[PDB]
């Protein structure tokens, strides 16, 4: 299947971006609640095996999962190097 | 001023949408906990007064509100009628 990889801008200072998480990516086995974010950046979805999962607090992050992204262009840098280093 | 407005494919299956929360909405001043809506929908992003607010349970909707929305293909027609 064709999908989306990438970024694009949203509004005025608000990008949309995926990230792949790698098996040495930081936050492989973090769960999202305990992941320290910036306060403009939500990790808005998760593709896991092609399937969506709808993020939780309790969600563990996996090795090989696909992070969707929204985030002020402040931030975006900051919010990558927290997922993958 | 360029903005996104409509909706685009994410993978198969999965679509990523804006709605304008217009004041006739059903869902103006409602809790995002609040609102039916089925299993695989989330809703990504609220963008008000051209600020990014990130969506918590207990967030409420304003008219005026911008909402980013990742569905399923089979969840978007029951989520665009709960919201609009």
């Amino acid at each position: 299947n064709l999908y989306f990889q990438g970024m694009i801008p949203l509004e005025q200072g608000i990008e949309f971006l995926s990230v792949n998480v790698e098996e040495d990516s930081p936050v492989v086995g973090k769960k999202l609640k305990d992941l320290p974010l910036p306060r403009d950046s939500i990790i808005a979805a998760i593709v896991r095996g092609g399937v969506l999962v709808v993020p939780r607090g309790d969600t563990e992050i996996l090795s090989g999962d696909k992070l969707y992204v929204i985030v002020s262009a402040e931030a975006k840098e900051t919010v990558e190097e927290t997922l993958l280093g």
